[PDB]
């Protein structure tokens, strides 16, 4: 099992290294060849979830048999008896092994800084780029740093 | 088995080489060549954890039967019977035995010493880098020392 | 088995190199070459842990049958029957057997001796640098000694 | 079986001799060639201790079935039948065999002797060269006497 | 089986030789050559103890199903049954055969005598050269003798 | 058998010889050639003891089920039934065949006589030197006599 942990880890590089290249595919363009930085961190689960979900409707019930007894004399004596029918789903589900549990992009852009109105459009644009899901834990920095 | 945990040993070797060279690869353009050292700890744990889950809903049952006896004379009889159908999730997981427990990283930059907002701008571009996750307890120390 | 004990006390060797190792890479360049010296104790359990844990949820328990009589006359008698459905999570663990339980590390720096600001920078690089960590009982010592 | 002892014997020796080549490592730049002396006492437990576990939770019960009869007259019975669910933990554990019960280290450093501030230092060196563990009965002795 | 015991005095011997070989390479450098003389006594046990115990937690009961009639009239008729979940601990230990149970060392100081500080700092080395356990009912003589 | 209890004898006289050479090799630097005499008598029991141990702890009984009885009118009856589970160790030994019962060992030192000094501590030398164990019921004589 230790090989499928191996393989586990080869997978999780190959989609940063894939997130790395459309990072570049995008940047490389509006910003220039040397003038940015980035690298990317993806976490992705492998369990192996397996549910099964047995779900009624308890307000739509639908008589199959009744029975009803009511005499009276005083005293008054009301038997019943009822039998229903329901909605009745039944849904199994098996989830997929390896999931991007939480995925972390880091972008450093070299000044000469940049004003934050292009950080926020780069930002965008990465947004979209990347696949930004804040939902999912997801983390995006955009640093104007200076590089030596 | 002790095969075993030497391979596992090898993997976590491995996967702290893999995030050493993603700080490098983040740090040698922006610091340059021989201006900072990094190294980094990473802790995984390897249990076999296999659980299995079976939750109701008490606040949506649905009536399968029901009997109902209520008679009167003074005496008052109030007998009920009452049979439920109730949503059943039925959920086995099974955990990837290898995962990150805990993750510590530390950087050093030469000095000539480095402003506080520069540290804290790399200490950002780190965090994506390499994945930074306080709640699973991980710590990343950026400092600036005096090289010899 | 006394193999088994041997190849034990190996893996503990071969984690202390290891962690010498990056100790090394950490302070050469830091500190320079012979002006430190550290050594590194590692403590590991070999137990074999096997836990089966069945945890229920009292306070959310769901009716699945249920029966009610209340009768009056004076006389009141309140017979009641009810049967429950419980949350059920049945989970088996198994520990991995070599686990690192304590961690001790000590490092001496050569004198000409080093200023108290210096030392305590040197301590957080090296947390992270081992991965330090104190709940688990772990130990770093540094200390300016003068060598002879 | 003798054999089996005769191997646990070796592996103390062993185990001792490896402590002694780290107190070497620390202490000859330290201190230097030819003054100081250091030996180490290792007893190590071989038992074959295998423990069984069966745990319960008794202040959080889960009520699985339940039956309650309440009737009045003056005359008050109060009869009532109770089954509950509990949470239990099963944990079989099967320790190491060969672990190290007491440790005991003994140093002695030649004089022209040393001031207690750098027997102390020492001290504090050599706790994290050996992994000192005065909780488990391990005893550390570092003197100044006379070589001749 | 006299073979076995002969083995077993093989091994006493042994113990014997490693530990004056332990004590020389100690006392050698500190008094030099010929200037002392030790020898030491070592008497291991050799019995075959099985042990197995079986421990409850009386303070910590968990209710597992539970009766209680309480009727009154006067008359007080208080009714009760209850069945009882304890925690529980199996633990099977076998020692190991051969385990020094006295060991007795004793030392003798060629005069020309020793004052009384140095000899408690010998004292202090053997201590922990040996591995002194008073506990274990072990004796440790060091005396300042005339040799002729 | 009996070529058992001749080997018997062997390992007896094969035991006091290993004595007598460690008293020799104590005393004849300190006293010199010649100018002592030592014998050494031990005695050694073969019995073949196997013992079986059931211990019980009765001041900490759990109790697992219960039923409790108590009714008033006047009249009271207390009707109680109990049962326990109590803490049970079960230790089965087999003691090691040959035990040294008693040992006794006489060394006569040749006059010019010795003072009580040195005749104290040349008996606290052989106290550790030979294994003196008193409450064993060993013996040890020191005599200063006239050798012809």
């Amino acid at each position: 099992a230790s090989a499928a942990r191996r393989k586990e880890q080869e997978l999780e590089r190959s989609q940063e290294q894939a997130l790395r290249e459309k990072i570049d595919s995008v940047l490389l363009p509006i910003l220039g060849y040397g003038n940015y930085t980035a690298q990317v961190d993806i976490q992705m689960d492998f369990s192996a979830v397996e549910q099964t979900r047995k779900r009624f409707d308890p307000n739509t019930p639908a008589t199959r048999s009744e029975y009803a007894l009511e005499d009276y004399n005083g005293s008054v004596r009301k038997e019943s008896t009822r039998n229903f029918e329901l909605d009745t789903t039944i849904s199994h589900e098996r989830k997929q092994t390896g999931t991007v549990a939480r995925q972390t992009v880091s972008v450093a852009i070299k000044d000469r800084p940049m004003s934050e109105s292009e950080i926020n459009a780069i930002r965008q644009v990465l947004i979209g780029t990347v696949g930004f899901d804040q939902g999912r834990g997801d983390l995006l920095n955009v640093l104007s740093v200076k590089f030596a």
